């Protein structure tokens, strides 16, 4: 579905980077946030690899979404019931939005990861349809934006993140994925 190492990215916005108490922004900040979450990410290795196998999606991209959405469970583990964000609209490691699908599995489960990754594959399919002449890597970035904001609010490649949370959702997730790809977890 597109080589993650070839997607262009400006990383995290200043807003997103400040929330992590970082003095810098951009791709360096995305690398730091991915790194911070890498130890927790190890817990989900078997699930991430299985799901990546089934869907033909780079595990680094799954790990990047898990890091962006819940910091590998660190910001969601202690809700009642556990696993919720936004507040009580997003569920699980990858924050499946309950308004659009029934959230399946335990919050930290393989079935949850499988659903959330299938949802992303849905968006790849829709972005491929909407922008058939975009490059395969451009399509992948648009799909990641649409996971956050809906394909209805991905309007151009240059403004792909303009209507996302932090105005940097796909740029940040992409740079985190490039970090996990290079470094592993």
């Amino acid at each position: 579905y597109g080589d993650i190492t070839q997607v262009e990215t400006s990383g995290a916005s200043s807003k997103t980077s400040r929330q992590d108490k970082l003095e810098y922004d951009g791709v360096r900040a995305s690398h730091t946030m991915a790194q911070t979450d890498a130890g927790r990410m190890e817990k989900y290795k078997s699930f991430i690899n299985n799901v990546a196998k089934k869907h033909v999606v780079d595990p680094a991209v799954i790990a990047a979404i898990i890091s962006r959405e819940s910091r590998a469970g660190n910001v969601i583990f202690n809700t009642t019931p556990p696993g919720w964000g936004d507040n009580y609209n997003g569920f699980g490691l990858m924050q499946v939005d309950k308004r659009y699908h029934e959230p399946r599995g335990a919050w930290n489960s393989e079935e949850h990861i499988d659903q959330a990754t299938g949802i992303l594959v849905n968006f790849i399919q829709l972005i491929q349809k909407k922008f058939p002449s975009w490059s395969t890597e451009q399509q992948l970035k648009g799909a990641i934006a649409a996971y956050n904001t809906g394909d209805g609010r991905v309007e151009s490649y240059e403004s792909v993140d303009s209507r996302t949370t932090g105005k940097d959702y796909s740029n940040d997730v992409v740079a985190r994925a490039q970090w996990y790809k290079k470094n592993g977890f």
